[PDB]
């Protein structure tokens, strides 16, 4: 009630004012996610197509975060990013206006096909080239995994879903929030050790398994039961190493790395020879479900 109130008169102070009901059309629902609902909408002077994400300030587990989105879209856009265009307060709910990327998820082409190592040195490339710059200015994007890799048509690689993320600096070195997915959380992360950056890297390795096996580890686990394998297991093992070139093999050893002083950072991960391997984004076009 009054928290809730509160609340919404600080997002207010934050957000663009207006609605952007007034200048689109035609909203239909693709997805949800951890934190609301994503629609793509069509801007009527011009016709194009642009995303809308739609969060409700009473559903969120850490209500605060939300202000992610704000922190983002106004400071730590790039090539590799999910452009953020406006943001808005519309009645219960933060709106984010931002890029439509219309070939849509990882995840539904590494539920439905096989990619080969071209095609996941091409992704691993994109993602890292993010991630390390995010890194070098202190931002970790916490909830890395296939759902929160977006693609245009023509195959290229875009960060989104940031309403996990957090900052460190000189003078808050580590975060400590229990934050991420179970299944991709690395292990420091689960054991309630302060981390930094380099959880991002054990996460994208355990993407590195869902585009070799299709699935993280320990899927078919409860998520309580298989974070608790996660913290107290070796690393876990692709499900077939045969499918592997020894070049990924090493590439994955970079990033599956228990200790995290010992795990790869993204720079490091930049000139890994694996990453030699990686496509042009039109290597990427054939996995999309409009062409595959």
């Amino acid at each position: 009630r009054v928290s809730h109130e509160q609340f919404r008169a600080a997002l207010q102070l934050v957000v663009d004012p207006g609605d952007p009901r007034s200048y689109l059309d035609n909203f239909i629902k693709i997805g949800e996610g951890s934190t609301g609902i994503v629609c793509i909408a069509t801007v009527r002077s011009s016709g194009k197509l642009v995303a809308v994400k739609k969060m409700d300030l009473r559903k969120q587990q850490r209500r605060e975060l939300l202000f992610n989105e704000v922190v983002i879209m106004r400071d730590y856009q790039h090539e590799n990013v999910v452009e953020m265009y406006n943001s808005y307060l519309v009645g219960d709910e933060l709106w984010v206006v931002m890029e439509f990327l219309e070939g849509g998820a990882l995840t539904d082409i590494v539920t439905h096909t096989r990619m080969n190592e071209e095609q996941i040195a091409a992704v691993c490339l994109a993602v890292l080239q993010a991630l390390s710059v995010l890194h070098a200015q202190g931002v970790i994007h916490r909830d890395i995994k296939s759902d929160s890799i977006l693609l245009t048509h023509d195959g290229r690689v875009k960060l989104s879903d940031f309403g996990f993320c957090a900052q460190v600096s000189k003078e808050v070195p580590r975060r400590k929030s229990l934050v991420g997915t179970p299944y991709w959380m690395a292990p420091e992360l689960i054991s309630r050790l302060p981390y930094g950056p380099e959880v991002d890297i054990w996460s994208l390795g355990i993407m590195v398994i869902e585009m070799v096996d299709g699935e993280p580890p320990y899927f078919n686990e409860p998520p309580l039961k298989a974070m608790k394998m996660i913290r107290d297991n070796l690393p876990p093992r692709l499900k077939n190493l045969h499918k592997v070139s020894p070049s990924l093999k090493g590439f994955l050893d970079r990033l599956l790395v228990r200790d995290p002083a010992q795990r790869a950072t993204a720079a490091e991960l930049l000139k890994h020879p694996f990453l030699a391997k990686a496509g042009p984004p039109a290597s990427i076009v054939p996995l999309m479900r409009q062409n595959r």
